[PDB]
């Protein structure tokens, strides 16, 4: 059909919800001392890089920033959106232990991505705290999971997909959400 996708950042929105990410993070940890950016998925390691750019640029100190690998999977035949995570490595430059990890997922959904990453950063440390930092968070939560930082909220069914691209791997900046 026709109409059945939308734009719902454009590149300047997607530049301005960053920035404004990266100002909440700093005014809620009050600095980024012991703040370390963790990105889940492809996508959110991406921005994950971007955002800690933009907070070297406020801050004037580096923001270390590491990766969880998740590949997503279903237990079934159904086209519909994949909601088992597998973790499958892990690169964070630093100790994270009493630290405060910052995780970044470029949509937020289900929250089952984001339980794997808590439980990876587990796995490698014992961090004071980890907060999400999410681009798009569409609900249809399955877990108890929020974000403390979100760059919008996207109210969608669950028939819906967002596509998330930027320049990094899909050469254009832009997140859409599609019917089907």
């Amino acid at each position: 059909g026709s109409n059945e996708k939308a734009v719902i950042l454009d590149e300047q929105a997607i530049r301005r919800a960053l920035t404004r990410i990266a100002h909440e993070i700093i005014e809620r940890n009050k600095g980024v001392d012991n703040c370390v950016l963790v990105g889940i998925k492809t996508r959110g390691i991406y921005l994950a890089k971007r955002l800690a750019e933009r907070i070297e640029q406020i801050e004037g100190k580096p923001v270390p920033v590491g990766e969880i690998d998740i590949t997503l999977y279903r237990d079934d035949l159904s086209v519909t959106s994949n909601d088992e995570p597998l973790v499958k490595g892990t690169d964070i430059p630093v100790d994270i232990t009493d630290k405060k990890v910052i995780l970044v997922d470029d949509v937020l959904y289900t929250g089952r991505t984001v339980r794997a990453g808590m439980d990876a950063l587990m796995d490698l440390g014992r961090p004071s705290q980890i907060q999400l930092a999410v681009l798009v968070d569409r609900g249809h939560r399955e877990l108890p999971i929020r974000a403390d930082y979100v760059g919008k909220n996207v109210p969608t069914s669950k028939s819906e997909r967002i596509v998330v691209q930027l320049d990094e791997v899909d050469q254009n900046d832009r997140v859409s959400i599609y019917e089907n």
